[PDB]
C-alpha cells in the first residue's frame, strides 16, 4: 500500500529526543554481543558525557534494564519476548516483528528470526540481512503495523500491536477485530522489510 505515514510517525519518535538516534546504532551493536551494556561503555562509545547518555535514556521509557542497572534492551533485548532475533547462535530478542527486520541493517549482521502468528499460533520464521530476507516460512507472512502515538510509551504504544501473521487473508481475519488500533494495516513481511529500509536509510541521514 502506502506507508509513507508510518516512516514519518517512526522518523518523528526517534528525533523528538535530541541524541536518541545518535545512540540507538552504537547501543544495538552492543547489544548485539548479547551481554548487558554500561552507561559508561556506552558513553565511551559515543564518546559522551555521562549526563547527556542519562538525559537520551531517560527520555526512553521502555528501556530495559538488569539488577546492575546495565541496559539490556531498546528494541533489541536480552530478555525474552515472542521475537526470537538469532545473530551467531546468540539468542537474542526483539520487542516486535518489525524491530526485527530493521535491525540486520543497523548491525551489519544477518539474524535467523523466528515468532509465532498472533492469530493462530503457527510458527513463522526468515532470514534477514542487511539487504535481503529468505527462508520466508510461510512464504505469505504478513506484519501487522499501526501508527505510533506521541509522547507515548513506544512499546505499549506501537511494539506491542506489530506483529507476525501466517497469511495476509490471516491476519486480515484478525484485524477485523481489532479496529480500535489506530491506523492499522495489514502488510506482507516483504512491505515491511521495505518500509524497514526507508526507516532504516532516513535514519542514516540524521545522524550526526
Ligand atoms: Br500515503
Amino acid at each position: 500500500m502506502k506507508l509513507a505515514p508510518y516512516i514519518l510517525e517512526l522518523l518523528t519518535s526517534v528525533n523528538r529526543t535530541n541524541g536518541t538516534a545518535d545512540l540507538l546504532v552504537p547501543l544495538l551493536r552492543e547489544l548485539a554481543k548479547g551481554r548487558p551494556v554500561s552507561r559508561t561503555t556506552l558513553a565511551g562509545i559515543l564518546d559522551w558525557p555521562a549526563e547527556r547518555v542519562a538525559a537520551v535514556l531517560e527520555q526512553a521509557t521502555s528501556t530495559e534494564y538488569d539488577k546492575d542497572g546495565n541496559i539490556i534492551g531498546y528494541g533489541l533485548t536480552l530478555r525474552e519476548t515472542s521475537y526470537v532475533f538469532e545473530i551467531d547462535d546468540r539468542r537474542l530478542y526483539a520487542w516486535c516483528a518489525l524491530d526485527t527486520l530493521i535491525f540486520p541493517a543497523l548491525i551489519g549482521r544477518t539474524a535467523r528470526v523466528s515468532s509465532h502468528c498472533a492469530a493462530t499460533g503457527a510458527p513463522v520464521s526468515l532470514t534477514v540481512s542487511p539487504s535481503e530476507i529468505q527462508a520466508v516460512e510461510p512464504a505469505g507472512m504478513a506484519v501487522s503495523l499501526v501508527l505510533p502515538q506521541e509522547a507515548a510509551d513506544v512499546r505499549q504504544s506501537f511494539c506491542c500491536h506489530v506483529h507476525f501473521f501466517a497469511s495476509v487473508p490471516t491476519a486480515e481475519d484478525w484485524a477485523s477485530k481489532h479496529q480500535g488500533l489506530e491506523g492499522l494495516a495489514i502488510v506482507s513481511v516483504h512491505e515491511a522489510f521495505g518500509l524497514g529500509q526507508e526507516f532504516n536509510r532516513h535514519l542514516l541521514q540524521t545522524m550526526s
